[PDB]
């Protein structure tokens, strides 16, 4: 059940165990929870965002609400107090939402960036390995996650009604599986260089560096591409969607106008840690892939 659907329509919703359950199950077996109901609107004064030409360099629009700043976007000091004030409150609900949605995981819930996407997707072009139509697990050259769960939850505000058309792969494990015989080891010392140069944000772990090669290798896999299980699903204006986006594969075709955040979860808050990437790939290698991992006596 790659899309599991839900009737929550308010970022306040209390759910019931049943409904708990649900989600949880869902999500930690690699499904996309949707709420096509859950709509994330827009203040008056902050509709002339809907607008691309905000995005002002390479980076796209973000917002840190650990330490309340806002990258990407250059202009007033009054238009970019309204723009973070939006990113704030995606991070507020969405972080609310999600406590009422996943009590299993208590406070190991950390909050990371909070993302406003405001340029079309089908007119976008770049290197294969960032080409997102490419369907592959999220990893990120120059941010290692030590192990930690990519978290992300997603809304469509698209004011004109478009949907933003997405594919969903197949599970983790058939594509470590499909990708193993293309893995390899990192050259020696290669990532502690990576490190001493600034290049990645902490030191990439052994189990970043698959994850790496998953989504890399994954993409160039032509083959791959075009001929494993997969299925095509439009998220509606005005919906909400949910995912572990390092374990279920997507790719995205088409769209405009996303608020999207991130959050990181340590693998042994989960209710399922052997269904996490990190220990099916510690399984598959039969090592211990992050070195600062926590040692169970
Ligand atoms: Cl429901
Ligand atoms: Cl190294
Ligand atoms: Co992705």
């Amino acid at each position: 059940q790659p899309i599991i659907q839900f009737d929550a329509e308010s970022w306040e919703a209390e759910f019931t165990q049943e409904i708990q359950d649900k989600a949880i199950e869902g999500l930690e077996s690699g499904s996309v929870l949707f709420f096509p109901k859950l709509n994330f609107p827009l203040l008056t004064e902050e509709l002339k965002f809907l607008d691309p030409t905000w995005v002002s360099g390479a980076k796209n629009i973000s917002y840190d609400p650990r330490s309340a700043t806002l990258k990407g976007v250059e202009g007033k000091s009054e238009d970019l107090r309204l723009l973070s004030g939006l990113l704030k409150r995606y991070a507020e609900k969405t972080a609310a939402f999600l406590h009422l949605l996943f009590p299993f995981y208590g406070s190991s819930l950390k909050i990371a960036r909070t993302s406003f996407r405001p340029v079309e997707i089908s007119g976008r072009a770049t290197s294969a390995r960032k080409d997102d139509t490419r369907l592959h697990v999220d990893a990120f050259p120059s941010s290692p996650t030590g192990g930690e769960r990519i978290l992300r939850v997603f809304s469509n505000i698209n004011p004109q009604g478009k949907p933003r058309s997405w594919r969903i792969g197949e599970p983790f494990q058939n594509y470590l599986n499909h990708l193993l015989p293309q893995l390899s080891p990192p050259a020696p010392g290669k990532r502690f260089l990576l490190y001493l140069f600034g290049i990645t944000k902490g030191y990439r772990s052994l189990y970043d560096h698959y994850m790496l090669e998953l989504h890399d290798k994954g993409k160039l896999d032509l083959e791959y591409q075009k001929n494993s299980p997969q299925v095509a699903f439009d998220f509606p204006a005005g919906s909400t969607w949910i995912v572990f986006t390092d374990q279920v594969l997507h790719a995205v075709d088409k769209g405009q106008f996303l608020l999207e955040q991130t959050f990181h979860l340590k693998v042994n808050a989960l209710k399922h840690p052997e269904k996490s990437p990190l220990k099916l790939l510690e399984t598959a290698l039969n090592k211990k892939l992050v070195s600062s991992e926590s040692f169970k006596l």
